[PDB]
């Protein structure tokens, strides 16, 4: 409708601006500082009644996913820019400025990248998928490190990236460039804005079990959607390291 | 060394020629192919005395055409060509080429290093904790106890995390410039790493086997860091906990 | 401010029409940007009017078309704002080189979201200067060629790029320091007139005084040079004394 | 292959030249890309004879081998930063040009030519233009440093043909405008007081994209002059007639 092209217009103005922020500091809390600042002037000002994630509209916002990465000039950073209409994620924006790839869904809208469209992979076999994931802040402190599951794809398939930012990873499922994601311990400003990206592009989003998405989890499953199954029981019956030499 | 010089003038040109055919057959078995046929008609036409080794004379060339071959069939952004040169089998010119990004990184024996033709230059990260380390897993993983699995897991909680790119020259490239502080890999082939050693050792850091004992490229196995680190990752790597210990 | 919001949506707009242009990289392309930009600059602001009223947009889908024919890389999306007549926000956007222009009133000029600012060049000698040719010129006497020549005896050169709305953004980020032409419509310069007057330039009539967009004609410089290539323009020899 | 191996280092050669102009990005800038160029070329071919502005004649100028640098075409728009200069690097054989590059490195265009090996941009073909009616074609032109001292300073040629065209472009780079020929950005260019360093890569690159480049009145071209015409090969002799008729200054 008329009202989601206007968002996603906004959203992604708000990216761009952010981006050439983050450029600019590259000659990291500050960095992050004065993207969060861009893009929620830009945010507040076209749209004064929406709510920022912390009604009916809500704006899920990274001003700089990948932090690690940017701290150390790894290729791997972005902003993400989601829009949550009743709890739903419906617009999103992902801006890559160090390699200058600008992700961009809307429900219904199509997903495009550079504004030219993308669209996930047919791949349906593990053995022949490429994958990527990623490890929580908390991995020290409980058994559920994902350390399991890493291994245990990554000897069923062509392999498991790790990147560094969860929303680049959203974005490359969206766009082929890997067969499915999936994570836990992710917050919803990482994962909303790729998460409807990836639906546009025709993937699909669940927990692990292929029950409905709960991001408040901090668990997702993002696959091409001919993968979803196969990797969904394949993390279902994850053995534990210990059953490992 | 004038000799060096001239070397990696025909490497970079090599480089950018089988890069551009990558980047037309984007829009795999035939790119790879078509690269490796471009690179090797660029070095023997300009050093036909030279020997190659890809896929004991005192000029080797050990040529990858595509390296990250997983990355380039699913346009998964991280591939390069690899252009090393071994001598008496050391390795003293390499040029690292992702046509992708656009990356050209250039190294030769006491002429510096260079990504675009700019200097560039380790990391001076010395502890662990504070570090980001890049690792790759074989395609024998399936066959063997040491599939890298157990290092993986215990670099990721010694760290600030272990990438995984899937082209060990990028990876090599990534530390010499600083974006990472350290790459360790068992299964790698002397192609893989030639250009990326010495690009490394130009950049300021330091390649070795595991336990900093020379490095040894026949066993498939390298530890290349920005120096400073060097000692701590490699008694991390040399006390690994299995994975069933976890 | 309202000039913010105004700026933020012609920047998609620019970007949004810039990439349908790169697709098509000519009747076909113009008229498939116009309507990108029309459908954008109506659905946020359904009150405005449009030039291709206190709100009026001058939008030149596709400036250079001559250029663009022949993919000479020259050739931009222009889309300003007039507010009450007057030029306030400007946006520039060379898609083949991936250049955007952006500026509004007492917001900054700055190109690829960078600041930009006018040359210091004082001297019309060790000037550099662009100038164009109208389509027209051969009906009239007065084609611009005379001052051409004259100019181009004057200074260190006049370009031609076959673009007057980058021949603007050029003078605004300093690569010429002077711009002057006949014959060109208000959808061709009224995004580089605010644009230009934001990097701390200036804009008139050949004489100095104010200027007239209706009459077609525009002197546009740094600023520093204003007067002494208005005054050359003052005083042109016709090529009959040649 | 002979010329490929040529080819090959005058590639390297603009590159390594072309980054250094990006890092300055005047005087210095200029002079630091010829030493860059002139080590390149006489390591590898050490008995190969340079022509050159700054340098000068380096090696018998008879040579079988002289290669025309221009280590900056286009210094008055470099120190305005107008985006339109280069590094021109070609290669004279027997006197004839048989290998050239230009390389724009703000926009990263490397134009790449050599006899009987073809012409490409960024590693790609490219050919020239179809245009075959004068009134339909795009032309550019150049004016030179002795304009002022002579009443043959070009502005009558370019009143003529930006009457009888759709219109005539002023770069500010002889070997760019050459370049653009090449691959078809225009029908064609002609220039008086021109250098052999700033033609002779793109004749090469011109004449191997299908074009063709002669004198005004389309006999052979000579450089010694300072005078060329170059063109798609279509509109050669429109425009060379055009050339021959040019009304004076005094006649408008």
């Amino acid at each position: 409708m008329t009202n989601l092209q206007t968002f996603l217009d906004i959203a992604t103005e708000a990216a761009l601006a952010a981006g050439a922020v983050l450029q600019g500091y590259l000659g990291v809390t500050a960095a992050d500082k004065a993207s969060e600042a861009v893009v929620l002037e830009i945010i507040r000002r076209h749209f004064p009644q929406h709510s920022i994630l912390a009604n009916e509209y809500l704006w899920a916002i990274d001003p700089l996913d990948g932090t690690t990465n940017y701290a150390h000039q790894y290729p791997a950073f972005c902003v993400s820019i989601g829009l949550l209409i009743n709890g739903v994620p419906q617009v999103g924006v992902i801006y890559d400025p160090f390699h200058d790839e600008l992700f961009r869904g809307a429900a219904g809208l199509g997903a495009t990248r550079n504004r030219r469209p993308i669209k996930v992979s047919d791949t349906s076999e593990l053995s022949k998928s490429l994958l990527v994931t990623g490890f929580a802040y908390d991995r020290r402190e409980t058994p559920d490190n994902n350390y399991a599951e890493f291994c245990h794809l990554t000897h069923l398939t062509q392999g498991v990236r790790r990147s560094g930012s969860a929303a680049l990873d959203l974005a490359h499922v969206a766009c082929g460039r890997v067969d499915g994601y999936w994570e836990r311990g992710i917050s919803p400003w990482d994962v909303v804005a790729g998460v409807i990206l990836l639906e546009e592009a025709g993937g699909k989003v669940t927990a692990y079990d292929s029950t409905p998405l709960k991001i408040a989890t901090g668990r997702i499953l993002a696959t091409n959607g001919s993968i979803h199954d196969n990797l969904s029981r394949a993390l279902m019956q994850v053995p534990p390291l210990s059953a490992w030499e």
